């Protein structure tokens, strides 16, 4: 054929009033993405992925709104076949890229949290570029067969060319449509969950190690205070020196050196077979312990947590982009009693509101 006659079919009476929210959302998304890209023109990998996400999102949003606005206002409902194929390919490819970018952001957050000292040496401009190129190539390759398969084989009740909607004009295309969903979207869920469980599993042992060190130094010291033999004092002081060394390594800096020096001075006296002097030195060390042990451990608990609050903003994007997808999937498989115009409005909203929400969050 030459042209397709697009048509909200139920609400065909009033159409001007429906276009106000869509125009407002498009303007907001365009302005937000433009500002986000302009502000960078912060050289960190996470910001690079955020910029790529914003650019892909803006280009996706600009590829669907104008046709709907023109249909609503000017009532020009004719689309060339080439335009329909182009719009289909662009929409699907950009959704895939957005998912890939989210996955890359999750990986960057994981490598930041679990390895804070090797974050720069692992992520290099070359490796980041290779990852981005791989994501783009995977999305393009997986989205390339759709136009060819459709071209292998005149009213659309919609506002843009959707592959599932166009295919109704059967039992084979749906298999590939389901396979691609579980390769660029289904795998993203699994990888993000695995990258979040590993992050949350990390905070648990780093804090546990410091807690263990504090408990063992305190507990052991009580034993030294209640000490009765030349051997026991030495056996406890050696463990004290080891624990202090490890705790200072794990990192209020000098204070660890002072505690270590006090432990060393106590060890020498016990080496010379004096019990009272060792007990006195141990009691003296408790002063520096209370002076620096109390303050370091107080900040230690608050310290581990701050790194988990940098990952909080990235959870909102997932919640705002995946949950609408799940709602759309549920309404596209069990939504029979609802009239079709509700289906059209819901699909438009689920496709359009992530572009609105993303720039406002970041």
């Amino acid at each position: 054929p030459s042209s397709f006659l697009l048509v909200i079919p139920g609400l065909e009476s009033v159409h001007i009033w429906i276009s106000i929210p869509f125009c407002a959302m498009y303007l907001i998304a365009l302005l937000g993405n433009s500002t986000l890209l302009f502000v960078i023109k912060l050289h960190e990998p996470m910001y690079y992925f955020l910029a790529m996400l914003a650019a892909t999102d803006l280009v996706l949003s600009t590829s669907t709104i104008p046709k709907m606005l023109a249909i609503f206002w000017f009532n020009l409902k004719e689309i060339s076949f080439d335009a329909c194929l182009t719009q289909m390919f662009f929409i699907h490819s950009f959704t895939g890229m957005e998912s890939g970018v989210l996955l890359a952001m999750a990986f960057d957050r994981y490598v930041a949290i679990c390895y804070p000292l090797r974050y720069t040496t692992i992520l290099t401009n070359k490796v980041i570029g290779k990852i981005g190129m791989a994501v783009v190539l995977r999305a393009v390759l997986l989205v390339i067969p759709f136009p060819f398969l459709l071209k292998r084989l005149n009213i659309i009740p919609h506002t843009y060319c959707e592959h599932m909607g166009v295919a109704k004009l059967i039992k084979v295309n749906i298999i590939y449509g389901l396979f691609v969903a579980l390769l660029i979207v289904g795998l993203d869920v699994i990888l993000i969950a695995l990258s979040y469980v590993l992050i949350l599993r990390a905070a648990r042992r780093q804090l546990a190690d410091l807690e263990d060190n504090w408990e063992t130094l305190n507990d052991n010291l009580k034993v030294i205070e209640k000490a009765d033999n030349a051997a026991q004092v030495k056996d406890a002081l050696t463990k004290m020196r080891a624990a202090a060394l490890d705790a200072q390594k794990a990192t209020f800096r000098h204070g660890f050196d002072i505690l270590v020096g006090q432990i060393d001075d106590a060890l020498k006296l016990a080496n010379e077979g004096k019990v009272k002097e060792a007990q006195a030195a141990a009691e003296q060390l408790k002063t520096t312990r209370n002076a620096y042990i109390q303050k370091y451990l107080e900040r230690a608990r608050s310290t581990l947590l701050k790194a988990l609050s940098t990952c909080g903003s990235h959870i909102c994007v997932i919640l705002a982009f995946y949950t609408p997808a799940f709602f759309s999937f549920l309404t596209h498989r069990f939504g029979h009693h609802i009239p079709p115009y509700i289906h059209i409005l819901l699909a438009n909203l689920y496709l359009l509101v992530p572009p609105m929400l993303n720039p406002i969050i970041y």
